[PDB]
């Protein structure tokens, strides 16, 4: 059982996130200003987290895009579940989850559509034993815990933008070259788990 995530903190840049209580919809934009971060107010230990999302037009190179579950964002010994758009290539999308702070299990899925094209459903279902990932009502990734590290520590929900570019000297996302800025990224019709601790 999801319900809508009614109320948000926003983490940093606070005018770069637009949302509103008559609105079912948060908007992140990347520009000089240099993107920004929502969240949720609490914490959950497991259950479904979804989200429509429509990604930024234009080139989006260098950028991140994301939905992710973090027990704390900027801990390094964090537990966390990622949903994350590469900027450089709008018609995948990478999968990833860390344990303890460590990751290295990123995936890359093709996505079969463009994600900036319009709206669609981005589900990640998370329990003691098990992660699902789907998009669009389908299952693109599955794990378990199989006696290692898993994520257990209870967790916000989370999305930013961010510039990447950065990140192994561009080859991860791409170079920035900022020619459609703003980069508007919109996420409708957030729901959560019951689970809020
Ligand atoms: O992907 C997904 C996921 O996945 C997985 O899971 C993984 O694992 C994860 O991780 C992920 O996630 C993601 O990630 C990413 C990355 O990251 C990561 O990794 C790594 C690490 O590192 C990390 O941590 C992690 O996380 C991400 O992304 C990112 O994020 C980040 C953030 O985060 C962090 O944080 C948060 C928390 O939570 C934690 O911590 C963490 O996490 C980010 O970062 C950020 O950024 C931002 C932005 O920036 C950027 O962009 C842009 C550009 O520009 C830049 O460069 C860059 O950097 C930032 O922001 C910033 O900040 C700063 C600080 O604060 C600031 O500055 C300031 O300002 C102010 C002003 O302001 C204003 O204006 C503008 C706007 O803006 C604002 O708002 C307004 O308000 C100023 O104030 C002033 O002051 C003055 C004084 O002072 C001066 O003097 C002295 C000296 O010393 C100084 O220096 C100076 O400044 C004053 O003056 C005065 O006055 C008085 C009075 O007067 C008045 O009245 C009267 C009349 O007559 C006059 O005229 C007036 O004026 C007088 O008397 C006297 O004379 C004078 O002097 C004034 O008043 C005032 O106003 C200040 O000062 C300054 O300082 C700025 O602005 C801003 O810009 C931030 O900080 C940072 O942090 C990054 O970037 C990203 O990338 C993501 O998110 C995730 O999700």
């Amino acid at each position: 059982e999801a319900q809508p995530l009614k109320f948000i903190a926003v983490d940093y840049c606070p005018e770069s996130c637009t949302h509103s209580p008559e609105s079912s919809t948060i908007t992140l934009t990347f520009d000089h200003r240099g993107g920004s971060r929502w969240r949720s107010t609490t914490r959950f230990q497991y259950g479904t987290f979804s989200s429509l999302i429509q990604c930024p037009k234009g080139n989006t190179s260098g950028l991140n895009f994301n939905i992710y579950l973090s027990s704390l964002e900027g801990d390094k010994s964090q537990d966390a579940i990622d949903f994350e758009f590469l900027g450089k290539d709008k018609r995948i999308v990478q999968t990833n989850y860390y344990t303890a702070g460590t990751g290295n299990r990123e995936a890359i899925h093709d996505l079969g559509f463009d994600c900036s094209d319009g709206f669609h459903e981005y589900v990640i279902k998370w329990g003691p034993d098990l992660i699902q990932w789907l998009i669009d009502g389908k299952v693109i990734r599955s794990v378990r815990a199989d006696g290692e590290g898993f994520p257990q520590k209870p967790m916000f929900l989370y999305a930013s933008v961010w510039d990447a570019s950065y990140i192994d000297e561009g080859r991860w996302t791409g170079p920035y070259v900022g020619c459609d800025a703003p980069y508007i990224c919109l996420y409708k019709n957030v729901n959560v788990p019951g689970t809020a601790v």
